[PDB]
């Protein structure tokens, strides 16, 4: 959106649309934690009808505001909701799609596996369910507290704390923006991260089955160095 | 026989007093038994330990440790690999696998098998028993290693490992250098789960995790636990 | 966030005789002591956060078991009265700048105890801690609308530690909270206990007990006279 | 201006005497003379300093100072490039630049072409002097770093940096916080060289490395040195 | 020699890199070692002119040539990369891969190779060289110790000092073996970072037209462990 | 005789000269002295040694050398532990222990007991000299480590070692791998002590630190020296 740098959401919203595109079957497509329609808008331009999850209220308020604005807002369709809860109808759908560590953002392993069983009950046959997170192997996360630079602008700077628990698998963040002014701004987060292996149990038990796993978007091989990975899962025979 | 941190850890008692524990006077299964380092404890605190092994030769020097042992007619040897082997009737008031043994398994699949069948030859509320290494408290580097393992008069103890955290394999050589100028190389491998993933494969395997410890002693388990002791009970 | 434990570790040692508390603060241990029983002497230097003690003290259902005293660490005086614990919690010893003041400190201790009385400290252990030489700045905790930083300046030599505990609040708010110390290794901190007239009879990592290692962040030690 | 290592290296008069050593009481240059943490103790050497800047506000600030000070007479101010620049048929014993002024220019060619300019602005035998951060001996981890500059009872001094060991640049904000609450940031960028790297950038210009030291006191320049001060003169 | 205890896998990939480049003229590879990347060049119909100072080696060449259903196209050619009379004969591309050119231990020899290369390229003609980027390969400062590679019956160890002013590594290879066995090989870089390389090739009369992390042409980055460097003559 | 950091710190001569200027015609006393490293060099300034030794094949080693040397007749070889050996009468202007051979007793008890037996060793105005590793200049770390100490052509020198930070102690095996398949294993342990633990012992012991250094040629002594020689006198 508006944070310059590395500080902003992921520069592959264009990578992530063409990515979920080439699996949509000219259907319509489901984003989990679809913010301000980063990926949403990029799906647009290439004909796909995308339907977007967000909890975020003043978030799903902008997505609004920006799909009146945009030459084909028409092609997507803003959900307000908690998705755990959401009754989606009928409506199935080609890809389920969670990406920037969306999957990870519920707290815990079981609330994801719901997350993962949810959408595979939501995929027209053949349909698939994809997602990018953190790969820890290849994120070296240091345990306990850390402080770190996220970038630099002429006028403020954004860094990070954090609190890392390898244990219970969690991260609890601030993105920290201090301005010449004197202006201080802190950005909460929390993920509770999986493992690949662990992840693709959990899809098992989910009843989803791997298909194929990138490191990102435009499908670099994968491998222990990869900081994410992109993972594509069926619904299982 | 290897000195200090070369050598098996030295709990075998404690081992023995926390599978005592939690049998009810009915037989216990250990998986990889060994030269007997916990059955044989086991024995002399009057429990009856049957321990599987795919090592005929292994098998056989517990069979000889049998006949010194003023407690041996306790220990009963079962030669196959786990996998294949079949034990019919016999079910037992718990299933343990001690240091690793678990993690022999090269890969998540089989290690569900081995847990699920572990299940189907506990009794009613019998317990599966693992011992494994905790990786987050472990701080194992990515890819290659080398490091001391433990020092003699005359002898070096190093290993060379090679860690792949995507697998989840350690692959290494436990290597022995002697004054006189001999090297001996002992490899091994071993496939790692997280606490939380292993937790999951219980529960695929039809268990529940009824409480998790530091070491056999109960110590409190947390992220800095080279170990855990974990015990798990039918659903 | 172990008051209490601190206050039943040093009740279990205080029997039903009164212990003198360096540096008690605004009570965060004397209090939990009175609500046992115990009859806490607290020093301090500053004739300001007496007062906060005070009236702390005057509001709680046990204050009249807290009395505030006036001094110095290394050099105080008072008098014929001895103690069965004279304690020094949260880093309270490193806030002497100096491996004489603190050897000073543990032998005022050591005189004002009765027979069989002991000497308690926390502190803070080097090799846990994994101090970086030179500066280091790091995340202490999180609020929902702060941060708790920390930065400072270690110097291995003299052993100390310079630091500001900073928070970072939404407003663009900012407190500043500098801090010393002179810290010092177990076998130094024994050595100087020597010195003093004490000995150790047992280290844990905190004041439940738990078993102390190269990797404890802290260190409770106890002391008592020196044997022979 | 501010307390410890938060100010400025604290070795003004030692790069002074380093200087006037090698100046044989003809005139020195001194690229990025800043406020004169040098070239003031220079002028109290009895040594003439012109000083360059690139931004007027900075050189009337030195303009200011000069007027204030004993022997600022001795200090002329000059406004112009480090790489490009005419002081005519003016030469100098000396041409120098201290605490990373070189690394101030955002490029190998750039780097190349000021050292290029002092050396056709010394005079005969006139060596050209530059202090730079040593990276082998600075430990400078890759990417993105935060850490503590210096303490002060009512402010923190930090750094926030960015390094990119492949384009060899550095790019931070100096940040001061004050038990206000206020935040002041202050901005730089460095592209640094390796001696080694170095040595042939001066050899292109056509200078040759004469000696090497870890400080303007000659201790002793090796792997460990956070800097070096090299001296050079004009190649045979 | 398994894994990565043996040579880069990358033999077929530089070949095709090169061959893409040489355009039906033949092409001087430096330090040719056993025919690593030559022989599978001459497989692409590409005439390899090898250069070797180890006669020893360059017999072995010899005899896996003979052997080879393309072996007269490997000229084998001993010699000294820095300094060596080749006559009139010039080449579209005089390549040294993994490390070659690392393997002078100085700059100054290093700028030799370079600008006697640069001499011996025809019109349009480019030197490509295959190098450890020092940046993507994060090495300690001073002596270190590693595995490099697991057998069932040895283990591939190195011991290396790393002087990272002189830019210089010296390690040994380390064989321990079952049995007691032990066998040690020895070697000596000097590396230069990218932009000092690029200054080198420059005041050797060469100017950089494309630079990868490997044969492939995967990008290069911060982050790559070598750089495959092409040059023109400027 | 090894080479490079395998073999022994090469200040033999500088530990020489450092340790004279503090003597004064009446005899110093090594503890540790090997085969002379630092007491021929002392003989060649005509100072006469005293060298305690335990291990009696260096001591006919020492003995061996002392016969073929100019000035031999100036190295006195003693055989025994410290502990154990009663000196009597004689008084030493200088009592030192290089190369960490305080380090060697492995308690603070002992080293304390050591420092004593050396203050009532010392002549009036008399010192005691140590030269020992620093900690916070070796930055080592917990537990066990392998690395490589040094090469040659024909073999490496490693190092396996296992490090108690609690203890203070390190032990370790000094390996040599040859060409031919050839192991040697040589195994040492140490108890280190800080500077300021050093200190407090010394005090423990009568003794008061009068100098300390970074080595025998004097540098400054800081945080990231990897040793440091300290001069101690009878405390007054
Ligand atoms: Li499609
Ligand atoms: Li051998």
């Amino acid at each position: 959106d508006e944070w310059p740098g590395d500080a902003g959401p992921p520069p592959d919203g264009r990578e992530a649309a063409l990515f979920v595109a080439a699996l949509a079957a000219a259907r319509p497509v489901l984003e989990l934690g679809v913010g301000t329609g980063r990926v949403a808008f990029p799906l647009a331009d290439l004909g796909v009808e995308v339907h977007g999850v967000e909890s975020s209220e003043p978030m799903l308020d902008k997505l609004r505001e920006k799909a009146a604005a945009h030459p084909n807002g028409n092609l997507v369709v803003p959900v307000l909701g908690n998705f755990a809860k959401l009754d989606l109808g009928e409506q199935r759908y080609s890809v389920v799609f969670a990406a920037f560590n969306t999957l990870f953002c519920l707290l815990g392993q079981d609330e994801q596996i719901d997350c993962m069983r949810q959408a595979r009950e939501l995929l027209e046959p053949g349909g698939t369910f994809v997602v990018q997170c953190l790969n820890p192997a290849g994120q070296r996360l240091a345990t306990g507290n850390t402080f770190g630079t996220v970038e630099l602008e002429d006028t403020a700077v954004h860094l990070e704390a954090s609190k890392h628990d390898p244990l219970a698998q969690t991260l609890s963040a601030h993105h920290i923006v201090l301005s010449e002014g004197g202006g201080i701004r802190l950005f909460p987060y929390r993920l509770r991260y999986a493992y690949p292996a662990e992840l693709d149990l959990m899809a098992n038990v989910a009843g989803l089955e791997l298909v194929e796993r990138h490191a990102d978007f435009e499908r670099r091989r994968f491998d222990a160095s990869s900081r994410y990975h992109v993972s594509v899962y069926r619904a299982a025979a």
